[PDB]
């Protein structure tokens, strides 16, 4: 039996939090989906769009289990005490603002949840934001360093709406959001680094 | 017989700020309440609003108590020592800027009072500002990853004012503010977390 | 002999900066005086003015003394190994931006001064900045979470000029700095705390 | 045979990240390249432009090495636990942003990628920009403190296409971009330092 | 023989960097000299100007010698890891922007020479800066709570010439740069503390 002290004591004391969870050769397989709450400002001079999200990130660490036969099947982490994978947005213009507590989830099981609510600049294609077709805008995300051998990165289905958090106050409306997954290897290295593309479809809603 | 040292040592050495001071299966049961000091900035064209407030949390943390009988029966302490609630505003579109020293209250019998002075802008309904009924924004606020069964919140009990430390230099006034607590069942995750909603009512002098 | 490597030695391995150094049954007394350097906002639309002073703070702490017959009387320290008052400007909208060393001077009967450069914004009366009498913004500094029986607040009580080190290439000038001490109770709790009230009289040059 | 949590804790228990990994007194040499991303604002009045690149940098570190018949060769490592070239832009005129994860990638022979997006503003030739023939800045980087004898700073490109990462939603596109090593002595030190001079050629597209 | 990593070890297990390097009630003689690398931004309505330079900074610190007749005569050193003077800006505005890593350069005999790239804002006065006579802003740097019987600054010259490493893409051009040693004494205190007065005479560059 343990309770949430002894449960957070032992991570504490032997996650390591700079040792991705691999385990025998094979990817962590770390899924993303962002959940876009709001629009601040879009500029299609500069193509420039500055946008918060929920960024819901999941991957399993079997290092974290314990039984919990007779425990709670859960517990909040501070993030510090965790392995976290260094993902990053390709075409972000500014560093992520986290405007969240940076607590994750983790399952008795090991299964991590971590859903900061981020706010980032991006760089993307703005034209059309004017018009009833909107335009879209490409966020594209992946491990900076971790190869595909080492993290997988999967925009896992749900049938998960589209403005279910989006703000009804912004100037904006979403239209759509697709995820696209790829694989590319970049001049720097010899192998290939996976990515999620998240293409937010979305217009400037007229006064009426 | 403790002095303040020996208390803040007691503290400091036995703090699990990581462990959310969960008592007989009950949810820790935060109560939170905003004290609006000013609207600094307001947008009706973005629907964004700046502001400042003071953000009243209290709950109870029994791990904290000690015999006052004989000393000292309550002390400042440094939160880094201390579990706090990790409450988040959902329509927060800046992280929040902490004005004050980041110290809370600590009462014997476990009691803590937490009262950030913050800075913060946040997404809502600006229109109508400029009329006499004013605008309606609403600040939505919860624990970010406990649920129902871990934490609950409320409003501060003690009878609302709305103006009470509001700034007479202000460009606003605030008419009104409600608060409303909603328990909410989001698609990540199976169990309902509870939020209060502060409803602040304020127009433009003139 | 002590020499400041021991001194400093002492003081840091000894240090209990969590620990109010209150003295028997009494409140540490902190003195505290805003010296003004420069103005370098001022907005009478939004009431808002950008400031940088040196906040002068004085208070006695036993704990750090130590016999100097034969060793020098005054040393150097880091807050980080110091307690310091958790003194908050209550009408501050940024939180303080400390330009210099964070360093106080102490004595070695246990007297403490530390004056940080400090910009910060504040919400106050900018009315008539622009006309002879010019404007008077008043700043409200206090204990956060120390009350009258823990703290008290006084203006240093020297003469002095609190608009001595101005710079002379500022658009502004002062006309005036007043002190008042004054003392409140909060709807959050039950005691009276206290502040110092600085009334910056001052308006644009021609 | 190890596993990475071997490798890496291994690595963080005799990280020795402030001493920097000369063999036999004679220089680490370190490889350089900037590879755009973005031109994000660029002022013709005051000579400055607001740029996002990946900081490509290169060296080896034998103290870091292991045994690889066995074991994964190559490992992240938080740049806290290694030594990192003391590198700056003498023309910045912001400190570097950076944007992602601080990972280094280290191979088992003991050589590392450490590749950073870096959003920071500098001081350089703006004019021409909105012409066919473009603008050049000129960004210069060394390191800070170590010279010749102890870094010598090289641009390895190994050929790969300028405008290769570049946003196709910039207002601007890449010209070009070629580099240069420097060697200055300073007024203040006897020694010279290295540089790379990276020159880009760029213009608003029409 | 030592090699750099004895010497940095035994630097970091002995250097008391909240002890100022005092010997035998001697000031610690301080060295100051700014080297001007751009002037950014100049408003002469409010007095104000944003500029970058090299804070070259210099003393002896005898508790970080060691012998080196066998090793290494100089290293790099964090300054965490070493006491470094407490000067300050008197009429500084912003906080002062280190831009290069912040490291001091150590000698075996125990100098230590500090030279961090610094942006800041002053209060000074820009009048003049359109004219050929050019503005004079004033700069005065001290120890902020040591005494004129704890650390002296001087100002030490080369006969380099001040535009040395001036920006040739600045909007400004450097006329001169002289310096002024004084000894003031502060309502707050008894005791006089030492600062460095750098005049700095700029002018802006022909328009066209
Ligand atoms: C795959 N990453 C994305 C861009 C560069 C690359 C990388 C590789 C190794 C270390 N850092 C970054
Ligand atoms: C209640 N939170 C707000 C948005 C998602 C949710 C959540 C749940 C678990 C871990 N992190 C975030
Ligand atoms: C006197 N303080 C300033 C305003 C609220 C009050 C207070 C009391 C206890 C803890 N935090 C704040
Ligand atoms: C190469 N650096 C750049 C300018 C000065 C020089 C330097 C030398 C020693 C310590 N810091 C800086
Ligand atoms: C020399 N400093 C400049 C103004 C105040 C003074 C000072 C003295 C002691 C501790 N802090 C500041």
């Amino acid at each position: 039996e343990f309770d949430r002290a002894d449960i957070l004591y032992n991570i504490r004391q032997t996650s390591r939090p700079d040792v991705i969870p691999t385990q025998r050769d094979r990817p962590v397989a770390v899924s993303v989906s962002l959940k876009f709450i709001n629009i601040l400002e879009v500029n299609e001079i500069t193509n420039e769009v500055d946008v918060v999200f929920w960024q819901q990130t999941t991957w399993s660490d079997r290092t974290l289990a314990w039984n919990s036969s007779h425990s709670p099947d859960q517990v909040s982490v501070p993030i510090s005490s965790l392995w976290v994978p260094d993902l990053a947005a390709y075409n972000a213009i500014s560093k992520p603002e986290v405007l969240t507590p940076q607590l994750a989830r983790v399952v008795s099981d090991g299964e991590v949840l971590y859903m900061p609510s981020i706010r980032q600049r991006f760089s993307c294609d703005v034209s059309g934001v004017d018009t009833e077709s909107g335009a879209t805008c490409r966020i594209k995300i992946g491990s900076w360093t971790h190869h595909s051998r080492e993290i997988s990165v999967d925009p896992t289905t749900e049938n998960s709406d589209d403005s279910e958090y989006f703000s009804q106050y912004s100037r904006f409306e979403i239209l759509d959001v697709t995820q696209k997954k790829n694989s590319v290897t970049y001049s720097c290295c010899p192998e290939a680094y996976e990515d999620v593309e998240v293409s937010l479809n979305f217009r400037k809603k007229g006064r009426s």
